């Protein structure tokens, strides 16, 4: 279940965010499957001025990231970390291939959007922290304030999300 998700958008101006940054290896074991929320961005969250430590971004569930998010040797874990923290949508102009595949299978919506449109969303969120971004899977659009943007997702991913096979 899910044709639409709404949540506080979190601006993250970082390119080539790789698996190790999303969830550091020290947190992993191979049979563990719960409680990855503390390991999400665990290194970056050491700084009290990291965006995820700031209200109201600390309660966000829609992540707006730089190009090539989820890059490197992806992990189901990286997707697990985001999900456990409470993020249901990641927006980027380009995803790591392995990461994108894994996202849909895991109940996380990875929306690819034009970079022009990424910089646009960053501005909205940064001028108005708390602004909510909506992702509509039926129409394949992202909405923020009165700005409406198309996004791409492969139909197999869409089908897994819509069928709620999380």
């Amino acid at each position: 279940a899910f044709h639409t998700h709404s949540g506080i958008g979190v601006p993250l101006r970082r390119s080539n965010v790789d698996t190790d940054q999303i969830i550091p290896a020290v947190f992993l074991k191979r049979v563990t499957r719960t409680g990855f929320e503390d390991g999400l961005f665990a290194g970056w969250r050491s700084d009290p001025a990291f965006v995820l430590n700031l209200s109201p971004f600390d309660r966000g569930s829609v992540l707006v990231a730089g190009p090539d998010f989820g890059t490197g040797s992806s992990r189901e874990h990286a997707v697990w970390a985001l999900m456990d923290y409470g993020f249901r949508v990641v927006i980027s102009s380009r995803f790591g291939d392995i990461f994108r595949g894994n996202a849909g299978k895991a109940g996380l919506l990875a929306a690819e959007v034009a970079q022009d449109d990424v910089e646009l969303l960053w501005k909205l969120i940064e001028q108005s922290p708390g602004l909510e971004i909506t992702a509509n899977l039926q129409d394949r659009i992202i909405t923020a304030a009165t700005v409406v943007l198309p996004f791409k997702i492969d139909d197999h991913s869409a089908w897994r999300l819509l069928e709620g096979l999380d």
